[PDB]
């Protein structure tokens, strides 16, 4: 019994993650980087950032674009997590 | 190394850091939430899931603040360069 339940708990845990990972793949397409570039265009200029500085980071700087894509993923995986919890409630 | 160049370097670093500080206030988290609300409801993200993440998830908020900081420091870094023009 205690081995049959650890198994059931495992299965449910794994199905939850799959649901989440798949949910996170859908949402990720909802927030492409250009939205973040626009955000910076709309808000950082009045603070001293030229359009060029923003353009350099978003269109030219390679790491920035990667650390940016990486945070988007984290954001969507996280919101996916809470979306699942919500379904489970 | 000359004193002129040493200070120039030093000053540039402070300017860059004060620029980044100014930019951080130009991008509060609620702007990122709105963004999520305007583009994720269509991909399966409910208003409640976004809210939970932005208001109730401590780590989420902190990593959000971390990335935002990195964003402005990097953009500030490139702006100072451009100031060399």
């Amino acid at each position: 019994r205690l081995e049959a339940q650890s198994w059931a708990r495992h299965y449910q845990q794994l199905a939850r993650e799959e649901k989440e990972a798949e949910l996170a793949d859908d949402m990720e397409k909802g927030i492409p980087q250009h939205l973040f570039e626009s955000l910076c265009i709309d808000h950082l200029q009045r603070h001293g950032a030229s359009k060029k500085s923003i353009t350099r980071a978003f269109d030219d700087d390679v790491e920035f674009q990667e650390r940016m894509a990486e945070h988007i993923r984290y954001m969507v995986e996280t919101i996916a997590h809470h979306q699942v919890d919500i379904d489970s409630e």
